[PDB]
């Protein structure tokens, strides 16, 4: 009816006119996930959005107008992100299983959309979890290392700080293979970084964030792109890799030529996602980073 309807104003931007959820809804979060595809009343695809959606808005909003969020801007963002840490357990648990619920797919299309944006929701709430500039502050470092410490148990379970990033670090690598989308892909990698801040020592951190970025670049994401989020991957991986110049060599002296001899409607051979819709992307971004 929205549709057959452009000009109508609802009686007192859906969080404008629909009233607020309290903080304390997303801990019916501990419910499982089960899927009608390809895996009592329990938890389902399009529910687990709607909470995730939610929840992801409420981070945005305060970590990252008051319209749609008196209520949540009531409480100071000390006990909302303690509040999200209580989330952390079930809600690892939604991206493992989804995790292994896109894996099932290596060998009906609206159940992965909506499992796409669960997906998404998850890494944008995880990375705006950790992306919290309270962190910085060390009164905190004690919920941190708290949070830290539940993605390193995850896997294998007073441990040493840095040895909690390698593990989670470690942990949420993992979920490469799986990511279905641009979108995700540029969330974990954002997600990684604000991790791998922590530890002192990057010699080693900046190659696994540049080979990661590099091998999202050279993926072959189905179609859905946007420039703005290859541009913000290819200053990622530029940025991160061992030597910028060799990077910048290799893509305008092996995969711009390539991309030439290619169709028009096609793409580099090396990197997929170089095509002539996306060359000003890659251009601007490798004369600026060549500049700086």
């Amino acid at each position: 009816y929205l549709a057959v309807t452009p000009d109508y104003v609802p009686p007192l931007n859906s969080h404008a006119f629909f009233r607020e959820l309290d903080i304390e809804v997303f801990s019916i979060l501990h419910c499982g996930l089960v899927t009608k595809f390809i895996l009592v009343v329990q938890l389902g695809p399009p529910e687990l959005l709607f909470l995730l959606e939610d929840l992801s808005q409420k981070l945005e909003s305060m970590l990252t107008r008051n319209i749609g969020f008196s209520h949540l801007q009531q409480r100071s963002a000390q006990e909302i992100v303690h509040c999200v840490f209580q989330l952390l357990t079930p809600m690892c648990n939604h991206l493992e299983n989804i995790h292994n619920y896109f894996q099932c797919l290596a060998a009906k299309v609206q159940e992965y959309h909506i499992m796409s944006s669960c997906y998404q929701r998850l890494l944008q709430i995880f990375h705006g979890l950790f992306a919290w500039s309270g962190f910085s502050q060390p009164e905190n470092q004690n919920l941190l290392y708290s949070a830290l410490h539940v993605l390193s148990s995850r896997l294998k379970q007073s441990q040493p700080l840095e040895e909690l990033l390698s593990q989670s670090v470690h942990y949420l690598q993992n979920f490469h293979q799986s990511i279905p989308s641009f979108q995700c892909a540029l969330y974990l990698i954002r997600l990684l970084m604000v991790i791998l801040e922590k530890s002192t020592a990057s010699a080693q951190n900046k190659e696994k964030i540049a080979s990661l970025a590099r091998q999202f670049l050279c993926r072959v994401w189905p179609s859905n792109i946007s420039n703005d989020q290859l541009h913000a991957l290819l200053c990622i991986y530029l940025e991160h890799t061992e030597s910028i110049l060799k990077a910048i060599e290799e893509i305008a002296g092996v995969g711009v030529p390539e991309l030439i001899n290619s169709p028009k409607d096609a793409s580099s051979s090396t990197f997929p996602t170089l095509t002539r819709h996306t060359f000003v992307v890659f251009f601007r971004v490798m004369m600026a980073e060549l500049e700086k």
